[PDB]
């Protein structure tokens, strides 16, 4: 209950809310119908219209007026945005050349330069360049500021998901918004758009923005905007709340847009009906311009564009039915649209089972448009799996379509053209980035990155520390003028040890076999002491952030860093050059696995456990397709160099390293290549300690890796070979799932030259999603800076075109 009979005199959008049953005056009252009976009247005054006129200059002050042209409204902070323009003869700010702003320029009494964060609902990221003739006070700030030529949204790439994103910097999956509409079992509660549950505060984990201000001493204007405050209205409440007293003033604003989103969805992304709500919006920013240029704030305030997600054509007749696959469908509760998330429609069900649903899904039709997962074995890259309120059955569905449970469904319920929640590498899903004023570079552009990486910098721009988030705090340090924040690279946790030569041939025994001069010999002794060492590790070995036990092992062709508890390399690290000549595996050697005489019979693998698994086999890290010489392919086959390999995955794993590594090396003058195995069982993108390993090669202590990394480097400049590189680098990376079948691969039966790149590809990676993954930290010894190497890591290689 609200005793709406208090009144909002003088209280209209406080800054602070106040408790039931007090009536509210703030701009989400209206969302709890609890506005006092005079919130309208007072707080939404339209009299007049928004834009002073010639014989409105100088008037008389009637309170009534939407905004004024009095002489004492510039003091009074509540002037319409074109008043100077109309009434003194002043520019608009669009019209004005643009000027380095080299240090805020800010009134006596301002403490920091403001920040306004202007959000975009559905602004692809192509409408920068597509509507630019109809944009022209955005494009202004794109040219005179700092831009990427789009942002990559997070996976699903909804609208709450997104922008409770960019307020937190953390993955859906940590922040608990993981849809635009969720089950959570534990509440036993739901999460609509529509409606009451969404306001609770339970659904809303991290901590935002407006909180890390707050609780730091800086004062925020409130986030949230009820949809039926008109966008003249927002604007200037912002402006009034600029002209506060000091103690009392925000420094950090924010503005939030319905368009273009909701036309977008009516007339798809490119509809000619588009044109309108582009130069509406720009219209708006125009306002905001105009308006800090009045208050003498355009060369003080810091102004972020920033969108939460494309859009992508999509209609009614482009679905998919789940009651053309499924038989049991009225057993079962759908997600629908964009994505499609799955469970039992009774827990009193004991007959539903996950794994026959799946497989009544898996490549059923020739052309099908969705691909059917375990939430674990989606691409780790989406990082969508860790939370209770992600249904256990996901299906990522092809951009353009739709996923429903039953025709009806469709029908009662063509309305759209658009729409958007799609993998978040999508072109038709990126969005915009722009940062402008004396903080951001001047006429810069920067390229493309997350937005995770935001609210680091956010925090930067008003000298806040950042709450823990899934940014990389200085990734982003060149959009920057000053406030770049100095990061130290991690301590190494653990030491490694360099074992010598320490067991004779006769204490193995591993049910292993092999069939296998003094200037020759002190060329071996010196290989296996690190004398190509420079050659294979070209970027420093990387440091173990964790407590545990391994050895550094040196070899002709290849480095690696061996763990005594996983039994088997943690990493893998050799150099292939442009020259480099694949060979093959030699009859006498097919079956060959060594004993290595610097690594104890206990601490090593052994070839019986294979031969007992009838499900598991091995491969090798260090590929003996590359070897240098038929003496060091010997090196390739130490059991030192296996991993346990399902028979499924050897056909990825030899296709990748006797093909595509030569394939890169050739096209991009030589690839340094680290590979190593990765274990993550309980799915929340974090290396696994030993005691939460699920799985062992039968009879044995050799744990089963979830999945195999590489991370494949060279010069930026092709040019120059990657073994002797002057400048920045270039990375690509994967991680592939170790699955024991290729059900994730429809064209599976045909040769590998027809799939394994395709696969590779969805599973592209950043350096630091494997840095989580396995607690390692790359690039340790280079002569770049550290924050272009932090750029390098959050690098993730898309396969999209233009
Ligand atoms: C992206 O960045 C984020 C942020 O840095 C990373 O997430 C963090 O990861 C940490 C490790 O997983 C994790 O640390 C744990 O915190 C526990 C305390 O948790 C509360 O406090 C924080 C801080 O205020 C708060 O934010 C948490 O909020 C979560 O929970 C509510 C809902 O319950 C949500 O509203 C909220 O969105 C958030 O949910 C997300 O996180 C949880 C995990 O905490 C997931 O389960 C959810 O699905 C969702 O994703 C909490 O309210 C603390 O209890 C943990 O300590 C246990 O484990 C350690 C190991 O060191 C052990 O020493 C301790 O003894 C303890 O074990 C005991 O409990 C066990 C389990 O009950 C039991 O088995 C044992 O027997 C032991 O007795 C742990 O330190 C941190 O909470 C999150 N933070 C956030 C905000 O998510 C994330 O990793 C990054 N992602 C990547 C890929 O890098
Ligand atoms: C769910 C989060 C909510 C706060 O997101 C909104 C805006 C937003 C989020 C983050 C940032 Cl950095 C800036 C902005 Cl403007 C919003 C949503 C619906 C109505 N009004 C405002
Ligand atoms: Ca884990
Ligand atoms: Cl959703
Ligand atoms: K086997
Ligand atoms: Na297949
Ligand atoms: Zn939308």
């Amino acid at each position: 209950w609200t005793a709406t009979s208090g009144s909002c005199k003088g209280r209209c959008f406080e800054l602070q809310e106040v408790g039931p049953p007090d009536c509210r005056c703030d701009n989400l009252c209206k969302s709890y119908s609890s506005c006092c009976h005079d919130f309208d009247e007072l707080c939404l005054k339209t009299a007049r219209g928004w834009e002073c006129t010639k014989d409105r200059c100088g008037e008389v002050r009637n309170e009534e007026n939407a905004c004024h042209c009095s002489e004492d409204c510039l003091s009074r902070g509540d002037c319409c945005t074109n008043y100077q323009v109309v009434c003194k003869g002043e520019s608009h700010w669009v019209d004005d050349d643009c000027e380095e702003i080299k240090v805020p320029e800010c009134p006596a009494g301002f403490v920091r330069p403001p920040l306004i964060i202007f959000s975009v609902d559905g602004f692809r990221a192509s409408y920068m360049k597509k509507g630019s003739k109809v944009m022209p006070n955005i494009e202004k700030l794109r040219s005179c500021g700092t831009h990427a030529p789009y942002m990559r949204p997070v996976y699903p790439t909804k609208t709450f998901p997104n922008l409770y994103t960019l307020a937190t910097g953390l993955y859906p999956e940590s922040h608990g918004i993981v849809g635009n509409s969720m089950y959570d079992p534990v509440f036993d509660a739901s999460f609509h758009l529509r409606g009451r549950e969404k306001f609770n505060h339970r659904w809303w984990g991290g901590q935002p923005l407006w909180i890390t201000a707050t609780k730091q001493g800086v004062r925020a204007g409130t986030f949230f905007w009820s949809v039926s405050i008109p966008h003249e209205r927002r604007i200037l409440t912002i402006l009034q709340w600029l002209s506060l007293p000091d103690n009392e003033r925000p420094s950090v604003y924010a503005f939030y847009s319905e368009q273009p989103d909701f036309s977008g969805h009516k007339y798809g992304p490119f509809g000619p009906e588009m044109t309108n709500p582009l130069r509406e919006i720009d219209k708006t920013v125009g306002q905001l311009m105009d308006g800090l240029k009045q208050l003498r704030l355009h060369r003080c305030v810091n102004v972020i564009f920033v969108g939460d997600h494309g859009m992508e054509d999509v209609t009614c007749d482009r679905t998919e039915f789940l009651s053309n696959y499924l038989t049991n469908v009225d057993d079962i509760t759908l997600v629908p649209g964009t994505l499609g998330r799955i469970r039992a429609k009774s827990i009193n069900n004991s007959k539903y089972d996950p794994k026959t649903i799946i497989a009544a899904l898996t490549c059923k039709k020739p052309d099908q448009h969705f691909k059917p997962y375990m939430k674990q074995h989606l691409p780790k890259r989406l990082h969508y799996a860790n939370n209770r309120r992600i249904e256990d059955i996901h299906l990522l569905v092809d951009r353009r379509w739709h996923v429903a449970r039953k025709p009806l469904d469709v029908y009662k319920k063509c309305f759209f053209q658009g729409d958007h929640g799609f993998d978040n590498k999508v072109n038709s899903m990126q969005t915009v980035f722009v940062g402008y004023g004396p903080t951001f570079k001047y006429r810069t552009k920067v390229p493309p990155f997350e937005n995770i990486e935001l609210y680091n910098v956010m925090c930067d721009l008003l000298g806040l520390k950042p709450a823990p988030n899934n940014g990389t705090h200085g990734s982003l340090n060149h959009l920057l003028r000053t406030n770049t924040f100095r990061p130290t690279m991690p301590d190494e946790v653990s030491r490694p040890n360099y074992p010598g030569i320490m067991y004779l041939q006769s204490e193995f025994d591993l049910g292993c076999t092999c069939d296998d001069n003094k200037l020759e010999e002190l060329n071996k002794r010196l290989h296996t002491k690190g004398s190509t060492k420079e050659r294979h590790l070209l970027y420093g070995r990387p440091a173990v952030l964790y407590r545990t036990s391994y050895d550094i092992l040196y070899h002709t062709d290849f480095e690696s860093g061996y763990s005594e508890i996983f039994l088997m390399p943690l990493w893998t690290s050799y150099t292939i050059s442009k020259q480099a000549e694949v060979s093959s595996i030699p009859e006498h050697l097919t079956n060959c696995v060594r004993p290595d005489v610097r690594v104890s019979p206990g601490f090593s693998q052994n070839c019986l456990a294979y031969k007992n698994d009838k499900q598991m086999s091995y491969g090798f890290l260090f590929p003996p397709y590359l070897s240098s010489s038929p003496e060091a392919k010997y090196d390739a086959f130490l059991v030192t160099n296996m991993v346990p390999m399902y028979p499924a995955f050897k056909r990825v794993w030899a296709y990748f390293q006797r093909v595509l590594v030569k394939k890169y090396a050739s096209e991009r003058n030589g690839v340094n290549v680290i590979s190593g195995p990765i274990f993550d069982y309980n799915y929340d993108g974090l290396r696994d300690t030993e005691d939460e390993i699920k799985q062992y090669v039968e009879g044995s202590s050799i744990p089963v890796p979830t999945h195999y990394y590489s991370i494949i480097t060279s010069c930026l400049d092709f040019t120059q070979p990657a073994d002797k590189c002057d400048g920045p680098l270039s990375v690509s990376s994967f991680i592939l799932p170790h699955r024991p079948d290729n059900d994730e691969s429809c064209n599976s039966s045909e040769d590998e030259s027809k799939w394994v790149e395709e696969l590779m590809k969805m599973h592209t990676a950043r350096v630091r999603d494997i840095e989580h993954l396995t607690g390692l930290d790359f690039y340790r010894k280079t002569s770049r800076s550290y924050s272009e190497i932090l750029t390098l890591k959050t690098y993730l290689h898309t396969y999209e075109s233009e």
